[PDB]
């Protein structure tokens, strides 16, 4: 039987690879995808057939990443719990559908993946696999297996020959996640040197560093005036933010599965990104229309972060948010500083801000009518009360 | 006739001063209230006897500020449009109150305020005085004179006897405000050393400043192990972000009046509070009740920013927040370094987190049956869209 | 100068007509559509030139109406306060939007109509016109002469030779609204015989009477097998729901600007058709989609009671709405009888119902770890507090 | 080994009874609550015995239902899916959280049930124990067991001694719930004379019935004058509206589990409850607080149709409904009429409501200033918009 792996080239998913051969003697089809981990994944690919793989995939997805999954979510505002911008989140359904398409074209029975039954990941791995292909067959080493404890991984590892060596990190073009380890006490500030995409604020630039985003109905399509492509984009406020150290959060979060656990993120590029939106909806979007979708986006952010990506509720709630995301287009101007971003400025083409209605279409009186009528229910209110 | 006044000292409310005895004839009552402008009260108290007050009152409201307006504000994780914390806006309804207890205590008919026509005080003293004395009457010179510039301000403020002297400013316990004319465009960066409560992030400290806040029930009660009166608690959580320039926001807001305006905000001790009490409630605080109370926050803050803050719909929501705020119980470390605050840890005694849940509360098959559960709507409409 | 007036043919706006004239020195343009009252518009029109229109003009809305404004909005599922299913509220925007269209054809710089001071209609009307004709003129006679009362009003018509003819009414296609008068008492029950567009449920056939609608993409396309337009078709739901005396409501309101108002409602092909579409989308939708539609319903509901149907927030829930009506689509089978409305069955093409799941893919031990894992964060919670 | 189990005194709990000792070699305390199904629980309870339960418990749980589940849901509005008042819902963690008490007094271990693998029910029941004793354990006997059908059930009791006996029914004082057989087909009407709590519409009087029912703070205190405690309060009213043949639902829902269900509902006493409360609403809630009340109305409806009962979010939505519902004091006076509920009269001593405001403190000009500061947002969009 054939079995198409999520298969990344670390010795977790090299330890399933021969698990899965050894276990379900089935013909397993390797599947690596180039989201940014800043890894060569070509070397994945051959680590797989040199691990056993009966086939091996590399597949360079920073582009549909960042187009068909990243800018979606950010059009929405998405944050889950108030600072988790869902760096890991948003990149799982992406694997998963290439896992399905996979399996489709090399007819495999069933797909697999390495995320541990502890976590959110099965889940968005799950529930993306089912929601594409309902007769699809799901396979969890680590809900299956009997290893108990990393050094008897670690054996299982040496016999079969694979490559063996303070927390476990996860990077994309998004972000790096870091979690585990000495991670796990809250009273505990991680550790100085851990961080890897962006540079400590104590040792960033002595001199602040000004950048202009563009964005055109929704999308981020320029940097300090020159057109990007998403994934390249995203690139470049990688580059810009990641020598400032912005973008770090340290949070105790809450697990779809039921327990808290503590993350701390690195997402320079996106950090720029969320701020640089807000700016360019300042002057775009309607009051009404903002203080609704502030509203929605903490429910499409928890629909992201449990895995209903490719859920009905999560494509209907794309439908108001890509509808109110249409207006925003102008330029944001931000100031980078020593791990902060500062919204310095920002403009647009059909900006709605009017000078002239705050300087010293607007008539001083009616403000006293706007305020009696406000004032009406109160005033029945209180004299009720006698 | 008397009328009892809102009096600040500056030269507007000094101009007012003279304008409602010119106007009306009538006994003026000027009442300036110490939240926190680091300002001699009393020294605003002897000028509008000077400037033709028939009495004139002073008292120091910081206390009953921080402990009935900003602290049950801040439970509610009240944030107007992404940034603003609403240091201005949570203020008038306390001096509103005071005005109506005066004019209540003196026999006065009628209550006066220098706020504009074109903003959001007028509304936020308006709304709190019908609805504490539904039959006040209120005037509001800035909606009732002939000033046609502030050249002929002054000419009248000169004619008077009234001390005369690129943006106007409004600061309190909280935060100050700064907006009007070079901040009117937004494309254009606040002017260098306009902050006056945080200094520069360029000047600011080499060594970060680590600081902890002790929460209890919903309200900040110590820093640094030493318990704190609420205004004396703000007070030094001020001290300690200002010197780091932390809690600085440059925004384009929607005021209620129906305009946007631009406006730039310091607010140290709050921001810091901010991140401190939500660094406590990844503790204390079940997934569900803080993804529900997230979406309400919202609502709360335009509640508070409108001026609707002794209104029903406010204080019920105010029993939700404060019921769930009930839990938060702990301490937050976090980090203050050049503008920016980082959590770096929180502790709690009902601490929810339990490392075991983690550590490498249900086994793995638990998991995969939740899973499908999960699925299951998701597979039947796959199936039906067969 | 030219002045377009919503004119009914009524003594009010006949009084109206006759006051613009003169207080304006203007050429009044009289404007009467037919939006299904069941009163010949044309006498309206003849009347308007009798009276001293210098043009009358008289269309039939009653398609434009159902399909433009009334679809929309049911496909919201849109109730305001728990009954009133909207009947006056959406057809003013309809109305205004020709006022303001014919003052643009003829060169009219204002429009006027004859709302009262203390309702909902001068509301909707004046935010209509505004939003779509920015600097349009509006003429609200109620807030501009000051007659004493009822009798000089008599006076005024008799002086102007209008004809001069215990509660107050606006009919249209989709329901008769009554308020005022002896309605002004919450604890008096509505008079007998004040009901015009449904039979008194005490007078309604002896047998019950089934009915079907079937639903395409979100709006009602056929009765009974018969495919009707969109005004044919909520016409023929009037007939067969009034003769049952389907649709009474009798409720206090919240007017917007801001006092409790007695109205009573008769929407017989409307209420028909909320059950007939809650009962397809009971098979058609998916259970999360429908929870959060359930959610937004209301908010909508206030933006069309209160007037802002062409505001930016209205339309960026429409987006949300249409996205998810479009899956409704299936037939609903109700039951009248004396009053009530019973559905009694459904059937869908792409019904998500699937008695496999529920008769004795899906097997119960999955249940169990579904229960488990949504149980942890109770457990945790309950050692917890030990 | 002990176990507590839910005995109803029905087949299946007879035969989960005798399963339950045999598989766990343990003895039975039988538990049977009478929340008004209209049975002798004190027949089960002597039946549970002869079944050879160690200990048979029976209580009357009628007044506790009602005062502490079935009124503070009530107080919220609670409503599921547009229809469904909750019936079954709110019954389940009564009977869970005596189930778990007596465990504790009898030193039992485990607790179980006889609710199948896939409803709801199940869920109830577990959350419930599990939330109120962690450490408690669950038996689900129909998720456990082998029994491969009912003929082989039936073969079991008969070996046991167990006497044995169109769709299955839940009632107790709230509800009467219809489901399964016949009725899984949501195109079938259900079958004539189904129904048991209230009389067929056609059957019932031709004279129309008038109802009192006065508030305080929230609950139903008297019927026509007549004070009544809780329980006997949804008695007299099920009597009332049961001959009126009023609250009859039919609807296809969705599980917590997953998938839809034809349900069919009669709440004779709930439904005049529930139109009662609104009428005493709509004069003693404010706007404001209405509006937002009906918005978290859907989202309480799903924690307690899902069974968060004692849950936090459940409890902290909990608090704003008791804040709002205290205000909640007067009288409804509705009519009741062949399956139908009319609201026709409502007061209350502390009415928001003056006909001050409407007939004809209120000034026509103060709506015109309110008129153009509501618009002045949309006007400037459509100067932009150009
Ligand atoms: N870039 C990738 N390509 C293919 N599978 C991946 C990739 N990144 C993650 N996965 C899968 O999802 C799991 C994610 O966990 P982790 O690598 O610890 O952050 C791995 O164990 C893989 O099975
Ligand atoms: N500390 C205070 N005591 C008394 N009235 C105040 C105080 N602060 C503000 N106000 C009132 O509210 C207005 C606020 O204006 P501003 O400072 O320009 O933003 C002043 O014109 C006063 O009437
Ligand atoms: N069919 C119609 N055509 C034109 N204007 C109308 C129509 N129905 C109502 N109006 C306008 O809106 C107001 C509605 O008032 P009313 O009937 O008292 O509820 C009238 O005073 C008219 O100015
Ligand atoms: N009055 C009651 N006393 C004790 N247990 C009950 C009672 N009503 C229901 N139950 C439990 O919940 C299940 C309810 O029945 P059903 O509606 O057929 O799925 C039974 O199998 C019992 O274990
Ligand atoms: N650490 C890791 N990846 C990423 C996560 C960041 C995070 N807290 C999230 O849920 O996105 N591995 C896990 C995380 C999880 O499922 O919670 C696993 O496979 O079990
Ligand atoms: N500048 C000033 N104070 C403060 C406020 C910050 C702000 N944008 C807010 O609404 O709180 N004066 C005004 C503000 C206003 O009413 O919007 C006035 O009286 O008109
Ligand atoms: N009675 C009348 N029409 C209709 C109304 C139904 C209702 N309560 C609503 O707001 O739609 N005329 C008024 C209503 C109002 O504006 O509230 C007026 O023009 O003054
Ligand atoms: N029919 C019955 N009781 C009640 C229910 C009304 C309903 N649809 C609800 O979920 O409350 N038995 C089931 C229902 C269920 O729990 O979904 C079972 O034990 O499996």
């Amino acid at each position: 039987m054939k079995i198409v792996l999520a298969y990344s080239g670390g010795l977790d998913t090299s330890i399933i690879l021969k698990w899965l051969k050894e276990t379900y003697r089935a013909e397993v089809i390797a599947f690596t995808a180039d989201i940014g981990q800043g890894e060569e994944v070509e070397e994945a690919r051959e680590k797989a057939l040199r691990t056993g793989a009966s086939k091996a995939i590399a597949l360079d997805l920073k582009e549909e990443f960042v187009r068909d999954f990243v800018f979606p979510m950010m059009r929405a505002g998405a944050v889950y719990e108030g600072y988790y911008l869902l760096g890991t989140s948003i990149a799982r359904p992406l694997i998963a559908k290439h896992l399905v398409r996979i399996a489709e074209e090399e007819g495999a029975e069933a797909i697999a993946h390495g995320a541990t039954g502890k976590g959110n990941d099965q889940v968005r791995f799950e529930l993306t696999a089912y929601a594409l292909k309902p007769d699809i067959k799901v396979i969890a080493p680590w809900r299956e297996w009997s290893f108990q404890g990393r050094k008897e991984m670690i054996a299982y590892a040496e016999a079969h020959g694979i490559p063996v060596p303070p927390y476990s990190m996860d990077a994309n073009l998004l972000h790096i996640s870091y979690e585990g380890g000495v991670l796990e006490d809250p009273w505990a500030e991680p550790p100085k040197g851990m961080f890897r995409m962006t540079q400590d604020p104590e040792e960033a630039p002595d001199a602040p560093e000004y950048v202009e985003v563009e964005f055109f109905e929704g999308d981020p399509v320029a940097v300090n005036g020159e057109r990007l492509s998403p994934a390249a984009l995203l690139q470049r406020l990688n580059e810009i933010g990641g020598r400032h150290g912005v973008g770090r959060v340290d949070i105790v979060e809450n697990r779809f599965v039921g327990m808290k656990s503590r993350g701390v993120y690195e997402t320079p590029g996106g950090t720029i990104l969320y701020h640089a939106r807000r700016a360019v909806e300042s002057l775009t979007l309607d009051r009404e229309v903002l203080h609704q979708r502030d509203m929605l986006s903490p429910k499409y952010a928890e629909l992201v972060y449990y895995g209903f990506w490719y859920a009905p509720e999560r494509e209907a709630l794309q439908a108001y948010f890509d509808h109110v995301a249409r207006s925003v287009t102008g330029v944001a101007r931000l100031k980078l500083y020593k791990g902060n971003v500062y919204v310095v400025g920002r403009k647009a083409p059909k900006s709605l801000y009017r000078q002239d209605l705050v300087s010293f279409g607007y008539d001083q009186k009616d403000a006293e009518g706007f305020i009696k009528i406000q004032a009406l229910r109160l005033r029945v209110r209180a004299l009720v009360e006698r």
